[PDB]
């Protein structure tokens, strides 16, 4: 068996991808794929349908929210929030307290003068993140952006946004959508990649509050700007309908799991025996505060990384994969990754410490 | 047997479906499928890489131009164009001969203030395009903007571009690329969403010369921006990387058929079987010229467009599949992209004619 560690490109739940596999060149009888028909064909519509709807259960996402299924990517919206929701704004607030928090700053610099909120803190020696509370804002700002799980650097904010409602709330979910309920009424957009919780990469969910639509920049790209993507249900033109469908599989098994509350109870397993491995391990260290450690993306550093390319090709070679951090290791252990997977890669690990330490 | 006539997304060649198939859990060996690895390891930088160097010689694309795999459609594009070579001036050419042509003219009237240049006529009844040399180019415009073959309109504007170094070409390929022989270097920018002749949809191919970086607007988003693509290897985020091993696969099968000139003497078989059918039919009718005529996407209307909902119903039952016409013109349309065998042509004809016989 193997168990894939990747942070995005992530994997499939395994069920979803046999399923895929099964009818991939013959689907639901029609004697060709799902990917090789119309999206303004009946059968797709009620695909792309059933996942917007699949999505907003999950979630509990309330209807005063539209749910788009866009093209782009992560990245991409870190232009389209500042082309859709600047409106005749010059400012907006961003809060960096890691990579991908500070890259959705650099984009947003091509379309405003954004407000950096430093919210990096050291508490007793751990990388630990400012409290909301003493976030300072900018009266009259077109809105906030955070990073509630920082991929790279294993950094979650897990409290809920208790703003004035003159705060819009934009949030990159990307690495943790679907692992934990949010209070979506508390958010004016919130947005993922696919290639984590919701499906394979080339696909991006938006969440975004119906009153901020209508005041896009005329530089929108209409394929960003959220009032055609509303307008048209997603499919102002082609949409990736590949990516959509698997998604839409991925949300009818989240539906089958118990939903998010039952993924929530699962990934607080798999972290607590993870975390708790490194902590006992004088071999192992992650130094990110308790309250601010991620579930879903797990670094951590040998206390020899000259040891480190070994424990790559030998972790490799016992079916544990894509465990490489950025320039020791990084386990992505998003809710596709099942507790027995977890249990592989620390009985993978106390074994090392026993080899090498 | 199923005959898929979808215009977009459109079949897939059944050979590169099924390996799709046959490695989607387990690929290469590695215990996982192409879609769950990083795109920056070795392994799916080798896809990425073949992908490229595939389609560089199927087209026969000169080294002094980049080829991107994007995110965002050929819609996208329509954004892209403008916001990567306008550079500071404020007016390109558009030329309006079919419904893809219109809507990349609307989406630049975002960016600037298109020329647009109308270049539909009729002859002898028949619906044609004006030659390149009535085409009234605006001297100092940042590109001409045109679309070689309108998928909704089955009208097609194959003659090759001989303009001067002072005009840049920019042509939506969409629904043609891989067709037939073209002369890349004779265009600035070839774009193409890939869901007609090179992959699943989500991903778009563009060819852009090399000089013509370096100008972006500074409100182009990154992910559409040229100059950042190019310099990251199309990788400067996260790919829809199915999408690109697919449309890598479709590649080595296009390599495997004879190449872009074996599929340019099926494609004519394909193209006069069906429109003599249709010409020499009281039945059916298309109107577009002759020398206009798209081999890609063949429009017809019935003379009793009463029958059409049986002929959808009827050539459905026979495996005969998504042949209704665009919403916004009605009648039927055949795409009958590469991956469409001769075989599935003379099926559909033979549907035809039947039809006629019970019906007509
Ligand atoms: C939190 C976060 N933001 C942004 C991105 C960038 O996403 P993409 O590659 O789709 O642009 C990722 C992962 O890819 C991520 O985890
Ligand atoms: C010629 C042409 N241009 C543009 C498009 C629109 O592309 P997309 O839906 O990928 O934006 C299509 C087909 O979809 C097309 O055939």
């Amino acid at each position: 068996q193997v168990y894939n560690f990747s942070s995005g490109p992530a994997m499939l739940p395994a069920e979803v991808l046999k399923l895929a596999q099964q009818e991939l060149c013959d689907w639901h009888g029609l004697g060709t794929s799902v990917m090789e028909i119309s999206h303004r064909g009946k059968e797709f519509i009620q695909v792309a349908e059933e996942a917007e709807q699949d999505f907003r259960a999950l979630l509990n996402i309330p209807s005063n929210y539209k749910v788009l299924f866009c093209h782009g990517g992560g990245r991409g919206q870190f232009a389209g929030i500042p082309l859709n929701i600047l409106g005749d704004k010059k400012v907006a607030d961003y809060v960096d307290a890691g990579y991908w928090a500070a890259s959705a700053v650099k984009e947003a610099k091509k379309y405003c003068t954004p407000n950096v909120i430093d919210a990096k803190i050291t508490v007793d020696g751990k990388r630990a993140v400012k409290p909301m509370s003493e976030w300072q804002l900018t009266p009259g700002a077109a809105y906030l952006h955070y990073c509630p799980n920082e991929t790279i650097d294993g950094i979650a904010i897990d409290e809920t946004p208790n703003f004035g409602d003159d705060v819009i709330v934009t949030a990159d979910f990307s690495s943790t959508i679907l692992s934990r309920e949010i209070d979506v009424n508390r958010f004016g957009v919130i947005y993922a990649g696919a290639q984590k919780n919701i499906g394979p990469a080339g696909l991006t969910l938006v969440i975004v509050r119906e009153d901020l639509l209508g005041k896009a920049s005329v530089a929108c790209p209409s394929i960003l700007d959220y009032t055609v993507l509303s307008e048209n249900d997603s499919m102002f033109n082609t949409p990736p309908t590949f990516a959509w469908y698997l998604a839409g599989l991925v949300f009818k098994w989240l539906k089958q799991q118990g939903g998010v509350a039952a993924m929530d109870k699962i990934n607080q397993q798999k972290a607590e025996l993870l975390y708790g491995v490194i902590d006992n391990s004088g071999f192992y260290r992650n130094d990110v505060a308790q309250a601010n450690r991620s579930r879903m993306n797990v670094p951590f550093q040998l206390a020899d990384s000259a040891l480190d390319k070994l424990f790559l090709e030998e972790s490799f070679a016992a079916g544990l994969h894509a465990l490489k951090g950025h320039r020791g290791m990084r386990a992505s252990i998003y809710n596709a990754m099942p507790l027995d997977g977890v249990k592989t890669l620390t009985d993978f690990m106390l074994d090392f410490e026993r080899r090498h330490g």
